[PDB]
């Protein structure tokens, strides 16, 4: 699950949302989504989760985002998936290109000690995935 703040950005309105705001309005936006072969697609979130408080780990990435997700939360890399918690310095993720709007990856400047944060999630209609913190992030439901 990702942690509170967590920015997510609305591609059909261009809004960008908090994510603690999106589940506790139960909101009806968009996100961006990522399909298997990189492209990016405007999905409606059709789910929304409130999971309790939990450890979170930053994921500083090239650009100066800091990604705060569970340990176990599936971030998309240059390896595939994989949990944020198995992530390094130098590992590279896929991110929403902010000028371009499309999928390019960019490398972990840093990795931060957990912090204790409420955490949120979304349920992502058909393709599963959503860009947090410009980064593409699991959104399925477990």
């Amino acid at each position: 699950c990702l942690a509170e703040g967590t920015r997510i950005f609305d591609p059909v309105t261009g809004t960008t949302h908090r994510i603690e705001d999106v589940v506790d309005g139960r909101k009806p936006i968009h996100v961006v989504a990522a399909a298997k072969d990189g492209t990016l697609h405007a999905r409606p979130v059709v789910s929304w989760f409130d999971q309790g408080t939990r450890d979170v780990i930053g994921l500083r990435i090239a650009g100066g985002a800091i990604l705060w997700a569970t340990p176990d939360h599936k971030v998309l890399t240059e390896y595939g998936w994989r949990a944020a918690g198995e992530l390094r310095k130098g590992d590279r993720v896929a991110v929403r290109d902010v000028e371009t709007g499309e999928l390019r990856y960019s490398v972990i400047r840093e990795v931060l000690p957990t912090r204790r944060a409420r955490t949120f999630d979304l349920e992502v209609e058909e393709l599963h995935t959503l860009v947090a913190e410009g980064v593409v992030v699991h959104a399925c439901s477990p």
